[PDB]
């Protein structure tokens, strides 16, 4: 959604995005929302962030983040803003895997609401 | 930096400066150097300014700004200037937020330099 967000990206998640939201009920809604700061903690959303993290190995079965490849995936200038934020909300936490997205999701938007993108 | 900046200001911004120069890395030489016309395209600079900006509600998410709270905080000599060039350089336009503030700071300083202060 943010014009930022690189044109190969969109093909590149298009089979598992298919995959995703067809395993967790998400719609396309839930999705746009997110970018206009509309985030909500409902699994439909939050677990298909999680969903989309794990088919780029960004996340493992315990929703730990692999801080170092979600960084080198972004641009050059949203990697240096990244790096701060990332720095705060890195190690994820929560109750489940989904919960850990939403906090995740939640603290990077805090302070760089453009940075945490879903599609 | 500009002499017509409202006294209170210095004081009203003194948390959120604090915070977005800490969140972002921003030194205060990079702060002085925009009222001399020296703004580079640099997050720490760039991200500071919609920090702060965000901090008062003067843009959202999407670094839109929100031209009745910048004409708000305004003083009464400026508001005739500062309309004219909202005009012609909004809405903003950019990559992530941080560049739309940096577009749109280029867009100020080039017929009211003055308009565009940082603190
Ligand atoms: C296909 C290669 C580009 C990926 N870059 S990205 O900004 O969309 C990104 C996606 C997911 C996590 C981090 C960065
Ligand atoms: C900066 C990280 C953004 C991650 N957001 S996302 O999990 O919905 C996602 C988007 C695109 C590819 C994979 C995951
Ligand atoms: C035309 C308005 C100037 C905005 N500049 S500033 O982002 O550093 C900022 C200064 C003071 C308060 C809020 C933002």
């Amino acid at each position: 959604a943010p014009d930022w967000v690189p044109p190969e990206v969109f093909d590149l998640v298009a089979e598992d995005k298919a995959r995703c939201m067809s395993e967790h009920g998400t719609t396309q809604a839930q999705i746009d929302d997110v970018a206009k700061g509309n985030l909500v903690n409902e699994p439909s959303i939050t677990c298909y962030m999680y969903c989309l993290l794990e088919a780029f190995s960004l996340v493992d079965d315990e929703a730990n983040v692999d801080e170092d490849i979600m960084l080198g995936l972004l641009p050059d200038q949203l990697q240096e803003r990244a790096q701060s934020v990332m720095g705060k909300c890195l190690p994820t936490s929560g109750s489940d895997n989904c919960n850990k997205i939403y906090n995740l999701a939640k603290c990077v938007q805090e302070s760089a609401p453009d940075v945490w993108f879903v599609i």
